[PDB]
């Protein structure tokens, strides 16, 4: 309670394991008295493409379109498309942002990659300078709650996929820490589709139980050593 | 020559540095006598979202939508949407696939992430016995030609962004190698917007020159060691 949470959710099916993890987060955080908002990207038909339709005012350089330059200016002038503005309001108000999604090619599904590309624009999430520890979303927490097709054993240093932390780098360091977020430890629910029903219920319960004490957690040291070792 | 190349290109502006790199690749490979095709994703308004519209006709299980299962079955039953199958035909016929794009959040822009998510489906790009070395696109070459906002020095082990090889992992190993591609060394054009015109013409020239002998190259060893060294 006394906290606002935004859950950015990326799954097409309400009945899925991801849907259950999203619902258990809403239920638990709601029970605690926290304020909770969910951006259900597929239900919103959220636009993932970074295009000139994202700026509604006069372009800074109409001869040669530069998405980053134009969205930075549009943010400052308040001429960004309203879908982007609506998400920035949710992020601005949130104390914790949880991303709930199935891993697609060792990363986030494209609809959620689009949310990162379009919502986290210069001027809003970072500035030059004003990134990493000085990012604009400093003071906020972020957490990746990911599900995988591959097993935990495949995601180890000696497994075929390498350690799970390796693929977290672009997201935790390159994106969240770059924008100033303090990153909480990822929640990784391995291979639910081939797990037993008891194991799945167990993974949902472990997430619910973790959320009970989420506000007492410290963030991870978002560094190369944490992700890669040595 | 006697080779087919597909360039999957993700930039909004034809006059951009990315546009120039795409154009010299088409020019050089066409001069060599190679068969060249370009999927200009923004011009195609390529759909990035993984949804049930990707399957035509009746769904395998219309009570609980599972994208991976539905697209695997649709691939086997020849019922995938035409935008996806049009791209799969280009890939199937290609000997080399070059991805040309600006780095967005240490990864590919969402429209290109969408192409990977939707085009590289089970049955087409990978299957139970076929992945990594036995991936279904084995025999084909793939190459990432990336442009960055950050300077090369920022992309060093002690630079703020970390070694560039760190962010290449989900793309080169988790995606390309996983599908069976032999991965050629990435072409990284660091910070073209900050560079002088000479340094830029210099980077465009290095790319054109490299393409002259591209078929003489051996692929990189796509391992955790190559990426995280040490
Ligand atoms: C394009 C694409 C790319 C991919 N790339 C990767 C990759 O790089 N790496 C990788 O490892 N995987 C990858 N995958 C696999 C993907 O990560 C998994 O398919 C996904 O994580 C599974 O989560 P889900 O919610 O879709 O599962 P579900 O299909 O929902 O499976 C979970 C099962 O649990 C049941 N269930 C739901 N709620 C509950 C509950 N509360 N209690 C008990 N049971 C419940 C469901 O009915 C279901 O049978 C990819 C998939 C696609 C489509
Ligand atoms: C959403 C988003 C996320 C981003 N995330 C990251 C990130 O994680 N890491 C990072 O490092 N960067 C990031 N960036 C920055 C991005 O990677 C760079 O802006 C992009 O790579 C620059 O390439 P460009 O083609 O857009 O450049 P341009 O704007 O085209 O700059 C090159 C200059 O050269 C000119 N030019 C074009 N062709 C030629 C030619 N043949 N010869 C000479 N000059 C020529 C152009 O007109 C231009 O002035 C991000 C940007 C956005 C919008
Ligand atoms: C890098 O790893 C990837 C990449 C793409 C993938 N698309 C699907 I569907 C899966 C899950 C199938 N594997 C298992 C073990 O269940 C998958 C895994
Ligand atoms: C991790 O690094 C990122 C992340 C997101 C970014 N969005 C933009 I626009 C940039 C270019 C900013 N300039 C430099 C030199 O980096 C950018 C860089
Ligand atoms: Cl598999
Ligand atoms: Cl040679
Ligand atoms: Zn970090
Ligand atoms: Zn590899």
């Amino acid at each position: 309670a006394g906290k606002k949470v935004l859950i950015v959710y990326a799954h097409q099916e309400p009945k899925s394991f991801n849907g259950s993890l999203k619902n258990v987060a809403v239920d638990e955080l709601s029970r605690q008295g926290c304020t909770v908002t969910v951006s259900d990207l597929y239900a919103m038909n959220f636009e993932p493409r970074a295009t000139d339709k994202d700026i509604t005012g006069t372009l800074s350089n109409p001869e040669v379109f530069n998405y980053g330059v134009e969205t930075h200016e549009a943010y400052k002038q308040r001429s960004l498309a309203s879908d982007i503005t609506d998400e920035q309001k949710k992020v601005r108000e949130a104390d914790l942002v949880i991303f709930q999604f199935p891993l697609y090619w060792f990363s986030v599904p494209a609809i959620l990659k689009g949310w990162m590309d379009r919502v986290l624009c210069q001027g809003f999430a970072f500035d030059i300078p004003g990134f990493y520890d000085s990012g604009l979303l400093q003071g906020k927490l972020a957490l990746l709650s990911v599900t995988t097709g591959g097993t935990a054993e495949m995601y180890t240093k000696t497994g075929v996929n390498g350690d799970s932390r390796y693929f977290l780098w672009p997201l935790q360091h390159g994106t969240l820490h770059f924008c100033g977020f303090k990153v909480l430890a990822p929640q990784i629910s391995f291979a639910p589709e081939i797990a037993s029903e008891e194991e799945r219920k167990g993974m949902v319960a472990a997430w619910s139980q973790r959320l009970q004490t989420i506000w007492k957690e410290e963030p991870i040291p978002c560094t190369a050593h944490w992700h890669f070792g040595q």
